[PDB]
């Protein structure tokens, strides 16, 4: 087979999948930003990913880009939708407008193309949109990549999951396996809504794991015990393992805080204690960490690098204690009403306690006033 | 070195450790039950463990037993304490009387022996007892074996943890490594109280993991989704894994229900949400399972095999629905006021719904009225 696969959205997800598949098939990448398309046609990547830029520039890929929807979608066997979406936990609103616009466009231009959604969507999205528009050609397949290793994670994926049990779903899984470097990749075919719930449950388990080791750490600090001794002893049980067990100021990042809340909203009519506790536990852990810091009676707290550390900052400021921030990447001189100190040495002198989620070489000479719960970094 | 190691308590734990060490050193096993000692001296095991009976009967072990404390403890380099203890969650009482009696006896008879406690004790026990009696010769080392594979788990241990950082603790770890079949066993030396908390945190993580996959299963049932599809997709993430993820009526057994509660009691002054939720989650899961069963409006519920299933039974009976029990191992004709039916066929005919924690071959012909959440058994 030599198929045509269109990518809608040339960001980390679209380009990871597109470059992977362009090694063996015809890929046409569609974006709405003409300048990104022009760059791609010059074999220049519009994003930061080593492998994508290396592949685009150095390997023979049957790849091209366009802003023309008709040129992109005509004769496509599959269209991978990788446009932006966003879930807002405060309102429980999942903005899927770009995905719905693409489904609209493909349905109109090429109703025979099979759309594969890689964008994050709410649980039940695909079953519902098919029913609403009265179409059958949409399948969800979760994307497991990490930014910065976008192409790498699809060259060496943990597994491939396609949310339809059919020969056309299997042929799509084959495209992902064919472009990968890793061999005998675990492949799983499920029904739609089930596939859409996988990442929420996987990411929430990771947040649960971090929240648990953080509660173990709260206990160890409270009791004057060596947290590393306990954690290493526990994690030597092969059913538990030595990963994702490094204490911190709370789970953070781009996915976990929102996904745990998104999953909890989905449990609104399902009795549970663990799902709700995962969200509450992070707030409790931040209160514990802030209270530990405040018990040292600092006159100035220094925050070394800026994300769960933001919650610690908020709590310290709520008690009227000034916070100064060391963050080279930030160019402003203020962040949430607190001074950003550009000079590391001045920051070190002024701060009575320096908090940092993870230890860093450059804090070694002031280690005595650094508060971090990092054990394994 | 060729040392003398005394075992106090010849049950699963004492005999596993004693037979292991008797392969290379002089072991004298002490019990209070003369008949168990007499059996041991005839090379007959007083417990059910294949490897222990095989080793006792067929390998050249420098092993003997006695009820004489003086004969047992004199000249011992180490005394492994493996007497019964019990934690009662209702009262938060940990009965360590047998361990304290042995410490008393050893201190009096041979104050130079180094005691290694393998019995389960409360967190902080060893530090406190040393301080109370003004002695230094007591060290806690957790025991990770499973009944039925008692000797096997010490021939192939996950890891060895000794709750003292010293050369004498290391020499004890060496005895455990020397008798084992498994090589390069992970070995960890910690301070006392830290070692004593390891199993509670490890077992509570296992209960948390089961409670989490059970909440995922509650959601799947509630939403009409295929739980196996979701769980397999999630567990293919290598940070999560395909173990301890089989839905059930709640975590049960001999250790998890009590250890989770014991750990929660230890968190009485430590802010947390996850530790308390692990206990509450099991009650919620049992309520969900019972409610699912009751929604089928059965006139008689059959319970196939008797332990979290007991909680389901209690809840069904609380609603006035009769329960019948199929449990060949039980000889009584009543269990908690419910009929025990000896004949499997009569049990099958009468029960409108048959609940079972795990599926079983012999329920195949009535599969249509069996309710089990088992996926991987
Ligand atoms: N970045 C990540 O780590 C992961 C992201 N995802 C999901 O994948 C989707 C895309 O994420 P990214 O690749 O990071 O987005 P991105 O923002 O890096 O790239 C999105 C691209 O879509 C283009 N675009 C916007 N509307 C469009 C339309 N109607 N038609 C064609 N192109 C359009 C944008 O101009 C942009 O180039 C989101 O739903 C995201 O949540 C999934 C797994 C990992
Ligand atoms: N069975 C298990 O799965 C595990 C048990 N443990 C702990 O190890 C300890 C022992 O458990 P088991 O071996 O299963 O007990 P067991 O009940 O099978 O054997 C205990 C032995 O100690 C004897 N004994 C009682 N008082 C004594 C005394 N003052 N001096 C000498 N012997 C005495 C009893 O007669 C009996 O033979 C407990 O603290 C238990 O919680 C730890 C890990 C696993
Ligand atoms: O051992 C760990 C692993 C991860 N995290 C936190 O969980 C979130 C997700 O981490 P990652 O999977 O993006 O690396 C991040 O805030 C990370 O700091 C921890 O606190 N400890
Ligand atoms: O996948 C699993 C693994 C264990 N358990 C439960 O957790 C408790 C401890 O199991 P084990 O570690 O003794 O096998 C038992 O009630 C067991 O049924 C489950 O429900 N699902």
């Amino acid at each position: 087979e030599f198929m045509k696969i269109t990518i809608s959205g040339t960001g980390y997800v679209g380009l990871s999948n597109g470059v992977l598949i362009a090694q063996n098939h015809e890929v046409v990448a569609l974006d709405i930003v003409q300048a990104k398309v022009d760059m791609l046609n010059q074999k220049i990547s519009p994003i930061v990913d080593k492998e994508i830029q290396e592949y685009l520039a150095e390997k023979p890929l049957n790849f091209r880009a366009t802003t023309d929807k008709h040129d992109a979608y005509r004769n496509a066997d599959y269209v991978i939708i990788a446009t932006p979406t966003d879930y807002d936990p405060k309102t429980n609103y999942f903005n899927t407008s770009t995905v719905e616009a693409v489904i609209r466009d493909v349905t109109e231009i090429n109703p025979n193309a099979v759309m594969i959604i890689k964008s994050t969507i709410p649980v039940g999205f695909t079953r519902d949109i098919k029913e609403r528009l009265g179409i059958d050609n949409v399948i969800f397949s979760p994307e497991f990549l990490r930014e910065g290793r976008a192409l790498y994670d699809n060259l060496h994926p943990s597994r491939i999951v396609i949310g339809e049990r059919s020969a056309r779903a299997e042929r799509f899984a084959d495209l992902l396996k064919e472009g990968a470097i890793k061999q005998d990749i675990p492949t799983l075919f499920t029904d739609s809504t089930e596939a859409e719930a996988i990442k929420l449950f996987a990411n929430t388990y990771l947040a649960l794991r971090v929240a648990y080791f953080n509660e173990l750490d709260s206990y160890a600090e409270s009791q004057g015990l060596n947290s590393k001794q306990i954690i290493e002893g526990v994690c030597l049980d092969p059913r538990i393992g030595n990963h994702y067990n490094n204490p911190s100021f709370g789970y953070g990042g781009y996915c976990l805080p929102k996904d745990t809340k998104q999953l909890l909203a989905n449990y609104e009519s399902v009795p549970n204690n663990i799902i709700a506790a995962i969200v509450d536990a992070n707030r409790t852990r931040k209160d514990f960490i802030a209270d530990s810091i405040l018990a040292r009676k600092p006159k100035v707290v220094g925050v070394y690098r800026l994300s769960s550390i933001q919650g610690i900052m908020k709590r310290i400021k709520a008690k009227g204690i000034p916070v100064i921030i060391y963050e080279p990447v930030m160019q402003e001189d203020e962040f949430f009403n607190s001074r950003v100190v550009r000079d590391l040495n001045a920051f070190k002198q002024e701060a009575d306690v320096i908090i940092s989620n993870r230890m860093a070489e450059e804090l070694a000479d002031v280690a005595d006033k650094v508060y971090t719960r990092d054990l394994f970094g």
